């Protein structure tokens, strides 16, 4: 499976939608995450990404291992989002500043 990390919140791009064979991410209100039993590791979002966020179960960093087990928890209650949609408005002010999980939204 792959796995969104703290980058994408309050980023939320949305490029990465586009490329899933199989649309297994979901949609929060500033995160999107991987539903890690549909994946069929690809890998084709992970170049696509402007925010870097996004790695594979085995490479994600040692300080961000909670987002794993976030990844599947939160892709049984939000959304399935199948279309890209813009960015959030503050995207690039927020591209790179660190421990952003204090913000995400459920
Ligand atoms: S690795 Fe492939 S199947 Fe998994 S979320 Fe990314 S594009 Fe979709
Ligand atoms: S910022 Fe998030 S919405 Fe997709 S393009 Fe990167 S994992």
């Amino acid at each position: 499976a792959f796995v969104v990390t703290d980058n994408c919140i309050k980023c939320k791009y949305c490029d990465c939608v586009e490329v899933c064979p199989v649309d297994c991410f979901y949609e929060g209100p500033n995160f999107l995450v991987i539903h890690p039993d549909e994946c069929i590791d690809c890998a084709l979002c992970e170049p696509e990404c402007p925010a870097q966020a996004i790695f594979s179960e085995d490479e994600v960093p040692e300080d961000m291992q909670e987002f794993i087990q976030l990844n599947a928890e939160l892709a049984e209650v939000w959304p399935n989002i199948t279309e890209k949609k813009d960015p959030l408005p503050d995207a690039e002010d927020w591209d790179g500043v660190k421990g952003k999980l204090q913000h995400l939204e459920r």
